[PDB]
């Protein structure tokens, strides 16, 4: 998997930001987006856009303060299942 | 995957059956079930019950009817994503 490319920004609130990034066309199933404070002692909030977006806008911020915004392009591919186990039951009546 | 094995039948009443099985620890995500009647044609109807369940309910069922019955162990495992891209943004106003 190549990677997304070139995250930009635009439409800087108090409260939001327009991420826009470019991926390969039909690359990616989902898009995974992290971001958290810089300056705080936690854990990312974790999003997920199709892999057909190219922007998100981030809400809920917090005015001059620094975000630490990571993408990740995501690929599914298996799933396995077992051997069926199968049985004929019938009902009362 | 290693396999559900020893499906049963218990408490069969004219609109319900209980399904169980037996499964090792900790390989399924999930476990499909199928079922659909014997003889008249149609779809069958899937449900995915979790994979630390090792019993379920049909019900919604008809009375001496014949259900054809498949259950097969899940995993929805690999996944992979590329290298993130990474970037500090900042808000305005303070």
């Amino acid at each position: 998997l190549p990677a997304p490319k070139n995250l930009v920004v635009s439409e800087v609130t108090e409260d939001s930001l327009r991420l826009s990034w470019t991926a390969p066309d039909a690359a990616f199933d989902s898009f995974l987006i992290q971001y958290q404070e810089s300056e705080k002692v936690g854990e990312a909030i974790n999003l997920t856009v199709p892999g057909s977006e190219r922007s998100y806008d981030l809400t809920g911020l917090k005015p001059g303060t620094e975000y630490t915004v990571s993408i990740y392009g995501v690929f599914p591919y298996q799933y396995t299942m077992s051997n069926p186990l199968s049985a004929e039951f019938t009902t009362g009546g």
